[PDB]
């Protein structure tokens, strides 16, 4: 009790050095995040102009689509396998480990590798996101300034590393809240106390977000408009949807883990077969990125279309099935790029699909399938990555439909609950475990 | 400790099913309780209105039964606390916060009726106090109640059910589910050590209580502000200034509520009679003010949409702010059952609006709307005095639905905390628990 009384009176006094440095960490991460985003776009853009150059000869056209993405993919697979192996996959499990002081933060290597390697895989039009990359980039940047300014202590090492990855997520989704929430729901040391200053994470998240706003304002990543409200006698439909996500979550989790194994056998661990396999996958995506764009790329483009109920039921099933395939191929291959974002598109489609059935089964509820897309958007997050509070707040920050806060919270919680009860695990924790154990195996 | 981590990682997020289910019942009960409390406070304020109409002619006689009705109700509240449950005085949040540190008892058999009925008197009487604190403590106790009844053993259960209760308690008091969950993991939880509080379980309880509120309060928002204008990047610097202003006022306000506790204590010395009498004096003052200047009394939720819409004059805003500083301190520092959380929303809204008024006229090139500054400042006095900015922001967001102001809100709140820290201020709920906890081993 005596200690507590002392501690209470000393609560919320973060070292000003840690606060000021958090501001610079955020700023750099923001700018870096912007530069990454502009870069990816530029490359996808050039590929488009190349397809126009040869818009006539379909075979030739179907070739340079493959090659441009193949070459770009290989360049990314190489930069990872050669200079920074830790920069494979999302990057979140890695930074998560670094917070437990169980993985190293080699910023001198990861920063250029992830930035340029990711620039290739993403820009090639592979099914990967910016979230993971920017989060790892964010942490390394946070690590970088810690080193440069020689800030000593556990608090500083844990804080600056945290604000960086937070400000990294924020600047990748224009979601400041979701960024801060992700650090304290998933990223932080989950099994012990930590000296991460929340006030400091805030400051970093602000600056990076502000940086994003200077280069991206007036345009939202996802525009959905304002949808209809959700009656109380309609809420049970959302609990059901969450249950469906809840049982598919772990299954999808087994696949991404298992497909890592299968894809490993193809190259054995060899830098040549791996990069070659990489160009094969990347080439496939660039090909799909022309013959069926919905089956490739980030997937942010089909989200508003799905929510507006413009896809037919058949097209939705196609897109979902196809994108399960092309997501696993791209992420389980070890290519630099997160799976966080592509799960938004997966959830949105599964949600809309559910809404379509809900619309015709109960005309008395006067439903709109779009409300189920929004409920399902962060559901696969809630089910597979198991961070529902972050997913919900993220989806809210991106869709601005707060009147669906109850359906969203219900669907998400129904996802996590059923994921737990069917023996699934947090993917980022199940991956860090994979790596950490393999390290002492 | 790598080997342990690998084990722990693969065992992450597996909350005991008993704890999960029990969280669902805790949420439900807390919700129904919160609704009942809300309906009760309203009904009493309503009867008081009908009495003033009975005597709407004779102004002195009218100015009397306004005083008496509130005086009587106040005393009944001050009495129930001072006689059966002294821990039910004040907000109730520092107490539950203590119970999470296993440093304060949760006497639900006493607090539940005392807080519910005692707060029903102070709130219903028209005193300047909130529902948040009360429902939070009520929620915690209800959580504790089902723990005992079902004999659930373990630290996890004791900490979880106690947490989901106070979370689902805040949620049902503001119709703000996100804000409730966030308040537990930003402020309520044990701040200096690890804890076994299942977040998934706090979620379930928060859902149920919120849903319970939705069955009895749908279609009507606690605060309607409408959609306001956006905030340009070159205007953001105005919000950082606003935060700084909240940031230096926060601690000062904190000194007052603490200090006024001392001063008001001397009036009664600790005696149950002078105290209850002093209560009726304060309560009667509010019921009087609740008729001759209603903006200086009551919760304050009513003047929030009006201020945001820029319908008050600058002079009125200054008057309301000054007066409400006075009536808030008198009501909360007196130890009456009732929180200070919610009345800090009204104080912040006014101070914010006031800033916007000056901002509108100083920079017409920004094409400003003072309403955006009220919303920025609404959860700012929270951020500065209670030092829980992430909660206040998400709360204000949930109540006002103006997400395009998220950057100004975040900037103003963070500016409030930063300047609060740098000017030697302390979290009020932690500074109060400390006051109590130390006093507990100071009488030794």
């Amino acid at each position: 009790r005596r200690q507590l009384i002392r501690q209470l009176l000393e609560r919320d006094k973060t070292p000003l050095a840690i606060l000021f440095m958090a501001a610079v960490v955020g700023t750099l991460v923001g700018l870096a995040a912007v530069a990454f985003d502009k870069g990816v776009a530029w490359l996808q853009n050039q590929r488009m102009g190349a397809l126009v150059h040869t818009a006539d000869n379909y075979p030739l056209l179907l070739t340079v689509a493959f090659l441009c993405s193949a070459v770009l993919a290989m360049f990314g697979y190489f930069l990872v396998r050669k200079y920074a192996p830790e920069a494979g996959g999302s990057g979140i499990p890695e930074i998560e480990g670094a917070l437990e002081d169980q993985r190293p933060v080699r910023w001198w290597r990861v920063l250029p590798v992830k930035f340029f390697g990711g620039l290739g895989t993403l820009g090639g039009g592979m099914v990967l996101g910016r979230a993971g990359p920017t989060v790892q980039i964010g942490g390394n940047i946070g690590r970088m300034v810690l080193d440069i300014f020689r800030l000593k202590g556990d608090e500083a090492r844990h804080t600056l590393l945290a604000t960086g990855a937070a400000a990294g997520l924020a600047a990748a989704f224009n979601a400041p809240l979701a960024g801060i929430l992700f650090i304290i729901e998933e990223m932080r040391p989950q099994f012990r106390y930590t000296l991460i200053s929340i006030k400091a994470v805030f400051i970093g998240v602000i600056m990076s977000t502000i940086m994003y706003r200077i280069f991206n304002h007036e345009v939202a990543l996802i525009d959905v408009g304002k949808l209809s409200d959700a009656p109380l006698n309609t809420l049970w439909l959302y609990l059901i949807l969450g249950i469906i996500f809840g049982i598919f979550g772990p299954i999808f989790n087994k696949w991404v883990l298992g497909m890592q194994d299968l894809l490993h056998r193809v190259h054995g661990g060899n830098i040549t077969k791996w990069v070659l396999m990489g160009g094969a996958i990347g080439g496939l995506c660039g090909l799909l990125g022309f013959v069926a764009p919905a089956t490739s790329g980030g997937g942010f483009n089909l989200i508003p279309i799905a929510t507006a109920g413009n896809f037919s039921m058949g097209m939705l099933v196609f897109i979902f099935v196809a994108r399960v395939i092309t997501t696993l191929l791209c992420f389980s291959s070890g290519a630099p790029g997160g799976i966080f974002a592509p799960m938004l598109a997966l959830g949105t489609v599964l949600g809309t699909a559910f809404g379509m059935v809900a619309v015709e089964l109960f005309p008395q509820y006067h439903l709109e399938a779009g409300t189920f897309a929004i409920a399902g958007m962060g559901a696969l997050l809630a089910a597979s990555i198991r961070a529902p509070l972050t997913g919900i707040i993220l989806v809210l920050e991106m869709t601005d439909n707060y009147q669906l806060i109850l359906p969203m919270i219900i669907t998400g919680l129904g996802a996590t609950l059923l994921a737990q009860f069917t023996g699934g695990k947090p993917l980022y924790s199940a991956i860090l475990a994979r790596t950490l154990a393999k390290q002492e195996a």
